[PDB]
């Protein structure tokens, strides 16, 4: 059986095919020491990965080797896969085909470089790469739908109808978990919590994943926050400091619908979604107002689905069955879908083999991999 | 018992002989994918037919393999019969003689090619082809009359008297449901509804079949539309958009009487009808001002019969019994007539047999088939 | 003397009648601030036009008020004419009749609204609107020809014979400079150049207008680009970044002949042209294979005329004198033609006057304006 | 005429509006006695300010009530304004509107508390607060630029284009005169000069402001200092001790470009500047590689501008007009700008009045003050 | 095996590596005669060391050649090592590598001079110097912690996390056993015990090391001493005089938390500790509120750990696991740690060799020694 890796921008997710739940999950980041290891007595190393990285942030600089789905640092990137194979899953990569994922319309160079690394350094027997949305759709068995995947690095809308892509209406957005965290960090610095080290950035991420939520009406909840204590929940900073976060718990996520606050010209996810639907033929729009499938951790806010519902119903003509699907498997949907795909017999012919790569090398992927 | 297929230009109609109602009806069109089927997991196909085609327009290009009664794409055409036999009626074509239909004066090549396909690929035991008008006349039992058949592809006038054809006065016209739909599409694009994909073309057809009607006086109803809301009915586009169509609901059908609007030099159906009557001997004109029988879906507009009545009475001398017959079976008249013909015992000698075709092949048909 | 404005979808062109060259040219766009003007000391404004807009893209959102020849934003549209009169040409609109242009079969509402604005707010003494193709034909003095006008917003084919229109064969296409720019933006994002702000969109337009060209054989030049450096010219992004564009320099324009790449079902300009010719009577087709006149900036690619020649000669029967005319005045042809028309004495009776509009208002235009 | 106070983190600067030069300058610090005043005969006091503080350091503890632009000690802070009004300028605060300044993105509480103090205790008639960068830009009349302000407490980069802020690209850094002094104190303690009382800290500041300079190449000048006397200039400690400072004269300022030496993860001013430029749209980057305006005393090192030039030109693409502007008015630029702003007539409507504050109190400022 | 010397400011501690207990301990002081040795008959000498010095204080002047970790008198300093090698341990220094210790941030000159003396005059085969805190941490095996070392000459706080130093948060204080003894001498002189010869100073040290203790509440125990006999313990001066010491038994040590009494501006050890913790990143503060390790004889007061606990818990946020570790090995911790370090095999490559010193001399140490 093959092996599935999502290579999520923010947190790698990996496991054996045919499993409904990912075995291994960890932050797709590396740790580099910035301080002198003068305590010779200990077996220190120049690099750290995942959990170890999280445990040592204050010693380390943190770098995300994936930005906006772009591998900007191949050397450190290799360590993520290296750890995933040799330490985490303890799997010989020569023994299994492997599946990878990428952002749509991602720069063609990187897919080649990725394939090169897989076939050369890990010497995998066979390989394939799929667009995340397709897998995430398989995770719900539907074959008519529109996917919002919103990982740490990108948010993109892909329509799929009866198993066909409509690439002319693929649309992507730079807003994602990372930049949303950056904005949250900014507004928190109107309180004393000014953070801004790469170490503290990761703690803001935790705070967001714990305590943020999406308002059904921005002016309503802003009024309530101006006029009540009740929103101003506490949180325990690791040093035991008590931070109180008010409207910011929602004023941040609001960016996904009014990105102008974040100074991005591109519209929010809802508006982009409507645009993409409208870019498709009128023959299909019905089914694409159904089957709005959320995916990825940025869809893990509470309330977000309701806001999307309300906005889309405000944009669509009435008497249209606007329906949003937000399964609780959202955070692992991509990997679930990949696990499903790898089990199909017919798909077993889809793999690119060692022989094929040897025949034409990386360029071959553009001919079959989608 | 034999089997009857109309092979209508726009929608195939098929069933067993001796039935007063056609069993199977579907659009005589094929669907070709234009977009990549990257969702391997699903069992997609390269071709679609009829209902499936209608259900997937936005994925597909649509092609009518019949134009103006001419089979321009024999390969895709074969699929229509193929579906009709094997899926729709679930009938072995070796077990039944089959009846087909054609436009009058249709190009002699195609009748041969059709016969070749029937006897070679479907290997039918016996075969015959009849001019649509004759069948449509049998559908009303009359044997003195003049038929207007106006399918999707052609409109033609055939007089028949006491069972005899008058081929010297056969007259055909290129105006038909398809080109009338095209014109309707044009004028709608003076509003925002500009459509013009092959997918949307089919929706214009539905709109026409739902909402168009024929004016008894063009200047009258144009004045009223200029001076009232009441004509400007709504329609629900499949995407839930609300389109409001005004005078266009009739300004389109008007083309059948003033084709100059459509830029065709040939006169309208009424004028052509009068011309054809006048081309016959004065011995018969009486009976041919009676027994104007409408046929085919373009005669399915409301009001059309009244307009024809008024025009013909304006052309004919007064004190002539201009009478128009518009049975509600219009839309299926051709197939009804064919079903009737196939039941006659004497007609059972009319069939061309496997033996006869083997004797002389396709050319044989010109000797007996009319 | 009257005044001529093209109101081109992408760039307004204006000047006095009787001039062979347009006096004033600027992008028909408005600029809206998205960022806070906290530097009170400066006299900022809420709106910007043309050159000012180009100079401030990074501050501004850009909106084209013309899409597909449709004025979708009348309020901002008014500013374009307002600037054109009061700042650019410095002309009192009460002192001169004015000529405007529109796409063929453009939605009838907008012509009325335009006339209303001209006679009410600008209070022009007299007014007329002409279809762009007719003017562009006058620009070459011919009176038998077929025009391809391909502005930023639309591309449409109009045949004209001896001064007569054949509206039944008018055909329009949504492909135009804007959507072609969008496609170019897409494929560039396979390299790192992902752009996609409304500001950067305008820079892609410049890049296209500088560096794109049409292949005489797609597979040939694709092979060469796969097998040579020589196509991969450089360009200097305004930030000094060096972008290298390869096959994309032509793979984009190719869309005009294989729009399926752009996911539009409608055929390319060549195929549409052949269709339109075939829609005309055989009496005229000879002259319409001559006198293929290019117009508008999308015809400003190098090589395009040759590709059209080769395609049309592949579609037409041989021994037909396929001839294409691509004067270097292409980019200003429409305005040139308008300048010519306004000088004719007989045309001076064609104008609609203040009196006439007062008599019947906007609806009057449909009776005389073509 | 209004009155302008910078409330600089390290040294208050104050004077009447419309003056090109600040009237009053003194260190924004308070002095508290730590030793018993047993010499009753003298009129001692529990508090000292500015010059008096400087004259008595050895008796006193010194506290900066401003840290990182944050007023951490409002009680002692009040004395700074109190002295400024009543002793220094000898001005009744009821007679003049007053202007104040703050760090960008400074914690929202403090702006309110400041306004409260101004309107309640000083009972000023009207008040306004501006971001330092904006004023410093007005000091050079430019309206396109990027400001580095680097006071004692903060260093922050703000881009401004044509008078518009781009808050999404505002970036701040904790490195500033104070912490740089602390580092200098540290390395001097590798020689005998170990200082580290709050009194001696102030003398290190003087030494820095007299004798430090920025290297154009760190390894070059380190080599020269390892291989020459010539850098090892003398200084006269107030007790007459002779201190010799070598490479430290530059190894300290180097921190602003390699803060890792100071153990801050955030990059240097140059890198941050490039990041901020890149955060702006490509429409404006050209003008922001021009008009790099230095401000505040940390930009008062010799050589710093050249180092910035070299670094930025190393980061920017070549053929970009990297230009740095370092007017000799740097040390007073903020106050100059404020003096200019207060003279503008239109700005006279910008003030918040006693009435407005009474209407809504401190919260009002967030609605108008930027 | 190598040899370990602490060169403690107040008492040298020396022995062979790999021993858990130091072999040799004596006061790091020299004795110089001030009185005429007229009793020729005896073999007197001009110098005395350690025990001999203690036995002859009344004849001698005593000088500490180490002050604040600074070797101020290299000539007399040499005798300490000279005695340590040749008399005390009876070891040839050519036969063993030797380890030394220094205060953090100690003036760079002295480390060089020390190395020079070791390699030149003692001609040791190999040498290394380590910061005291690191060794003292190894003495407890921990590798996350913060060390308070408080010898006779200095008290300094060093954080270490997972074996990494955070030099940016190293902080040192001049308060130490010597100056605390001086203060105790002062307050005793409010009783008759005015001492103040360099001889008597040493007896005050003994009294302190015997009879002082730290109050858990200063005002509490001051009240009790004002209201009870019970604190006023006796001591036997060497001349048999009976001295009674009351609150002074604690009013002295209190200086370490309220140094203002000693007229030092720098805060106490607790406050400095909190400051240092706060100077580290929030990623690590948790572990640094644990693992407060005491070291050196000034941590040998009873009660001190409890006072530190109470203060730190008063400064830290509650629900933080403030834990203090005060092993009874405190007084010898540094030497224990050094003994441990010298046994590690990997450390055996850390030594500087005779060859290396010969290559570059003293300056070499700054490249490897930490
Ligand atoms: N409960 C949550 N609430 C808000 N944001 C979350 C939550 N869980 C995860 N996230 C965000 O989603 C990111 C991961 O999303 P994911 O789809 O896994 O991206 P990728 O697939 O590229 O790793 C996290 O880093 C975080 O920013
Ligand atoms: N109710 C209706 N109103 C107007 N047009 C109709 C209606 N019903 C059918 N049509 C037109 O008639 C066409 C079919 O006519 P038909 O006689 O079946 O042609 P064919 O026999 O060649 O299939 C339809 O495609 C449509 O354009
Ligand atoms: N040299 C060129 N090469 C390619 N495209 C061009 C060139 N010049 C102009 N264009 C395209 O043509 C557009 C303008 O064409 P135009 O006919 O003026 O449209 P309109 O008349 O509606 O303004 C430009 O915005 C650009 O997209
Ligand atoms: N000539 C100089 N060289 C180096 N540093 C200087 C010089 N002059 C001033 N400084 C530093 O700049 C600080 C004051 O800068 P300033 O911009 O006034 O800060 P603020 O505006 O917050 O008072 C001084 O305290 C000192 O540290
Ligand atoms: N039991 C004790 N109580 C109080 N102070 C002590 C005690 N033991 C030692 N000291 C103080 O600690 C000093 C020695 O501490 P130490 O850490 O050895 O300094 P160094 O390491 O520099 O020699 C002694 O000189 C004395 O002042
Ligand atoms: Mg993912
Ligand atoms: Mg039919
Ligand atoms: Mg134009
Ligand atoms: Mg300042
Ligand atoms: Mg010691």
């Amino acid at each position: 059986a093959a092996l599935v890796i999502d290579n999520g921008s923010g947190m790698c997710k990996a496991g054996f095919a045919g499993d409904d739940a990912p075995r291994a999950v960890f932050p797709s980041i590396v740790g580099r020491p910035r301080h002198q290891g003068i305590m010779v007595g200990m077996g220190q190393k120049d690099s750290y990965v995942g959990d170890e990285a999280q445990s040592k942030r204050g010693i380390l600089t943190l770098r995300y080797p994936i930005e906006h789905g772009i591998v900007t640092n191949w050397d450190d990137m290799e360590k993520i896969w290296h750890h995933t194979f040799y330490n985490e899953l303890r799997v010989a990569p020569e023994e299994h085909p492997v599946l990878l994922t990428e952002a749509p319309m991602n720069p063609k160079s990187n897919r080649e470089k990725m394939t090169q690394i897989m076939f050369e350094t890990f010497n995998v027997p066979a390989f394939y790469v799929s667009i995340q949305a397709v897998l995430s759709l398989y995770s719900s068995g539907r074959t008519t739908g529109i996917v919002l995947d919103s990982g740490d690095g990108v948010t993109h809308v892909v329509p799929i109808y009866a198993g066909f892509s409509l690439p002319h209406a693929i649309l992507r957005i730079d807003l994602a978990g990372r930049d949303l965290t950056d904005y949250l960090m900014k507004i928190l610095s109107e309180r004393g919590y000014s953070f801004s080290t790469t170490a503290e950035r990761e703690i803001v991420r935790d705070i967001k994943e714990k305590l943020c939520y999406v308002a059904l009406d921005f002016e309503q909840e802003m009024q309530t926050a101006a006029q009540s204590s009740s929103i101003e929940k506490s949180y325990e900073l690791p040093d035991g400091q008590v931070i109180t976060i008010g409207n910011e718990r929602f004023r941040a996520p609001e960016a996904l619908f009014h990105p102008s606050v974040l100074g991005l010209e591109s519209a929010g996810i809802d508006q982009t979604t409507y645009n993409s639907i409208m870019k498709c033929d009128v023959d299909v729009r019905k089914e694409l107002y159904g089957n709005i499938v959320m995916s990825g951790g940025t869809t893990m806010f509470p309330g977000i689905a309701e806001r999307m519902q309300k906005e889309i119903t405000a944009l669509a003509p009435s008497s249209m069955k606007v329906k949003i699907i937000a399964p609780p498997e959202r955070k692992y949907s991509v990997w679930i879908g990949g696990s499903i795909l790898a089990s199909l017999t017919t798909f077993q012919q889809m793999w690119i083999s060692k022989q094929e790569y040897d025949e034409s090398g990386p360029s071959i992927v553009h001919h079959k991999c989608f």
